[PDB]
């Protein structure tokens, strides 16, 4: 009941709106945005949060003479202490920025240098004292070591949002996960479900089912983006805690961000966020279809396992059982098969984050494809111009090839990662993404001629953005 270094942590905060306390988490995208913002938790029951980009890793905590002498395993969190906190997603350190939306602005920083991604603890009462074991429940206050200032909820206009202002807000660092047993199946895992080689998905991008719809199928996807899924248990603390036989749980698809449900219309399906209500979302891993306890503040017992653990997929409400009607449609019913059960592969790193950033890059483009159809016929939605160039910027980087004076060896390694990282992103078709946004800016000879149906201010980037399309493009298609 101490906080750890190399502890998977949220930075939750509460506030009241419409006479109701709603508790809120820190969340940041990285890629495309490096600002911070607050996803919303209380509502979990009818709409599920984005976890994903809210977890953060405790990667060091220091004294105040230790961190200005390195600017010159497991150890437990001490008030005063001052830490480092990377984003598990995008990779980068939770700092305080120059900007202002007389108070910074809260993000994220590409390599943790020098005191702007530093954050010192301090207590929010009496209760603890300057050198005390920091505990799990506390509230504590966050202080920049770069500007000297809060870590802080805004209210203004309209709104919340996150800042470094002079007034104080409570922090709780509530866990994720601590040291789990190592091979067994924790929430908040990215996976894929295997049967029998066969495995759970989605169609391919474009398919005429509007990806709605759930298949077991070999071949080629077994190393794909479409067969990735997310394991979310209904718990906002401890849901990186291992996973046990008859847990309700969420079922949420990686590049789509749509949760696998039970719908009285068209039945096995997969759903919108903001239509994944409990009843239909829920589901849990059987040891057999038999007729068929008390949730705990911690890891817990470890009872499922990669690769070893068959296990029956029930639907929690209904009772019924996953199964199937190569690539065969996936159903859910009364009775199933008796070859029903899956088994559990870990997907690692590079494979899972590349998912998440074929997501909300489908999402940001598509809604600047969205913006554009708005007043293509109609002459004079904000479009997130912004975002863009930043997305776009971003993903050359992550393209980009090795450097020419690299090791052969270190070379070809560099290549292969690429290589494949190139082939997830081509998969769910992020060609014709980068393409239909090249089209659709074309339709205009010049900048000007976009500033009649667009701003004169958007229309100063016009140029900026389809240079930057075409250099993606270039990116996604090299060889290497």
């Amino acid at each position: 009941q101490f906080l750890r270094t190399d502890d998977e942590v949220v930075l939750q905060c509460s506030a009241t709106v419409l006479k109701e306390q709603l508790k809120l988490c820190l969340a940041a995208e990285g890629f495309g945005n490096r600002l911070c913002f607050l996803e919303p938790t209380s509502n979990a029951q009818n709409v599920p949060p984005d976890l994903a980009i809210c977890c953060f890793t405790l990667e060091q905590s220091l004294s105040v003479r230790a961190l200005q002498e390195m600017l010159a395993g497991h150890r437990t969190l001490l008030y005063g202490h001052a830490i480092l906190l990377r984003h598990a997603h995008s990779r980068m350190y939770l700092s305080c920025l120059t900007t202002s939306r007389l108070a910074f602005d809260v993000g994220l920083q590409e390599d943790a240098t020098g005191e702007a991604c530093w954050w010192t603890m301090h207590p929010a009462s009496k209760q603890r004292s300057e050198g005390e074991k920091v505990r799990v429940g506390d509230d504590l206050i966050l202080v920049s070591v770069s500007s000297e200032r809060y870590l802080h909820l805004s209210t203004a206009s309209g709104e919340l949002q996150v800042d470094a202002s002079f007034m104080q807000t409570l922090w709780n660092m509530n866990p994720i996960c601590s040291c789990c047993e190592e091979g067994y199946v924790t929430g908040g895992h990215i996976l894929r479900l295997f049967h029998g080689d066969e495995c759970l998905t989605i169609s391919a991008a474009d398919s005429d089912d509007q990806r709605r719809l759930v298949y077991y199928e070999g071949g080629a996807v077994c190393t794909h983006a479409r067969s990735l899924w997310r394991l979310e248990p209904l718990r906002i603390s401890w849901s990186g805690s291992h996973l046990r036989w008859g847990q309700p749980l969420r079922i949420r698809h990686v590049t789509t961000g749509r949760y696998l449900a039970l719908t009285e219309d068209q039945g096995l399906v997969v759903v919108d966020a903001c239509k994944a209500h409990t009843k239909a979302t829920s589901f849990c891993f059987r040891v057999s279809k038999e007729k068929l306890k008390r949730d705990v503040e911690g890891m817990g017992p470890p009872e499922i396992k990669y690769g070893e653990s068959l296990c029956f997929v029930q639907h929690v409400a209904s009772g019924l059982w996953l199964t199937y009607a190569l690539k065969k449609k996936a159903i859910l019913h009364q009775e199933g098969h008796m070859d029903d059960a899956l088994f559990l592969t870990r997907c690692q790193q590079e494979e899972s984050q590349a998912a998440r950033m074929i997501h909300s890059t489908a999402g940001l483009y598509n809604q600047f494809i969205k913006g554009l159809d708005s007043f293509s016929g109609k002459p004079r939605p904000a479009l997130p111009i912004e975002a863009v160039i930043l997305s776009l910027q971003d993903l050359i980087g992550y393209f980009e090839p090795p450097s020419e004076e690299l090791q052969h060896e270190e070379k070809q390694s560099k290549l292969r990662s690429l290589r494949n990282r190139q082939s997830l992103f081509q998969e769910e078709g992020m060609l014709s993404l980068v393409l239909n946004c090249i089209d659709r800016l074309n339709v205009y000879t010049t900048a000007a001629h976009f500033a009649e149906y667009a701003g004169e201010e958007a229309a100063e980037s016009w140029k900026e953005i389809v240079n930057l399309l075409y250099e993606l493009l270039a990116s996604l298609i090299r060889g290497n």
